[PDB]
């Protein structure tokens, strides 16, 4: 499960793909079979036992859903953790829109109802995934859709940053996870405030108050007058797109519907929903 080898053994590491809180990423080739993969590395702490390693990464092995980016295998090199994973070819739906411009609401319908498959998912694996954002949705040269991990729980190494890096960047936490370091506590139903965010960020390019200051947005959203955010353009799209949003932004988690309640929404249950719209939006790169 855990080879105690240098990654560079079975991969001849290429460029590297991204990083945040998360890890640096990189594109890797299997010396053997020639297949892409990438590579996630962070750095072990000395508090980052292996017998919690262990157990971490067997939940790595076991949270499997054709919405989340799988996993293939890991390496412990060096205080060096590598976790091998699917190669996503067209990066996040982030280093889409940043070359492409908005999505058609189609398109955003398309990925919408995918990230919620996986989220229901997760949900009924009794996790929060606590970081859907746009940067964080991954697709492949098939047009599929994957969350590119199951969220803040499967980060091993800098886990406690990677948990609090909203406080610096909130714009797509629920009201509920912005009231941080409060009583109140949240559910997984932050998830899909969350979807709803980033449904405005894939038509909009950014989430709303984005260039507001990250202080002042938390200060702002958990006052009890907020208005949750709308889309800009309303003659642009669609009555079933503003329900969409008016739907996941509810303020209130106790009136949110869950992952599953949203996939039966008219957005994502619509006919003709399917990866060609996301291969029409890569054919889009090529110019
Ligand atoms: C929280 N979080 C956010 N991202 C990840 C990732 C992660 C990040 N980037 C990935 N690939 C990728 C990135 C950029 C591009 N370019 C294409 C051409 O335009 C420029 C961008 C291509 C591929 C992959 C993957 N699996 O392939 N995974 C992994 C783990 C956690 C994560």
């Amino acid at each position: 499960d855990i080879f105690n080898r240098d990654p560079r053994d079975h991969y001849d590491l290429l460029q590297r793909l991204g990083g945040g809180t998360y890890g640096e990423v990189f594109k890797a080739r299997d010396k053997v079979s020639g297949d892409l993969v990438a590579l996630k590395m962070v750095k072990m702490e000395p508090d980052d036992d292996v017998s919690t390693l262990q157990k971490e990464i067997l939940i790595l092995k076991t949270c499997r859903h054709a919405n989340i980016v799988a996993y293939h295998g890991s390496y412990l090199w060096l205080q060096k953790l590598w976790i091998c994973m699917e190669f996503c070819g067209a990066g996040s739906l982030q280093d889409i829109y940043q070359v492409t411009g908005s999505l058609s609401e189609l398109q955003i319908s398309y990925v919408c109802r995918e990230v919620l498959q996986g989220l229901a998912y997760l949900h009924s694996q009794k996790k929060i995934h606590r970081d859907i954002k746009g940067a964080n949705i991954l697709i492949n040269d098939a047009g599929e859709v994957r969350l590119a991990d199951f969220g803040i729980s499967a980060q091993i190494g800098a886990e406690l940053a990677r948990r609090l890096e909203f406080i610096g960047t909130p714009y797509w936490m629920a009201p509920e996870v912005a009231a941080v370091a409060l009583k109140g506590g949240y559910n997984e139903l932050c998830d899909i405030w969350s979807l709803g965010i980033t449904a405005i960020e894939l038509a909009e390019l950014q989430p709303p108050l984005f260039d507001v200051h990250p202080l002042r947005v938390l200060f702002l959203m958990t006052k009890s007058g907020y208005q949750p955010p709308r889309l800009k353009e309303k003659g642009k799209w669609s009555a079933a797109f503003h329900n969409f949003i008016k739907v996941t932004l509810t303020k209130s988690p106790k009136k949110r519907p869950s992952a599953t309640k949203m996939l039966s929404h008219q957005l994502v249950s619509q006919p003709g929903l399917n990866r060609g719209l996301i291969l029409d939006l890569l054919d889009k790169l090529k110019n």
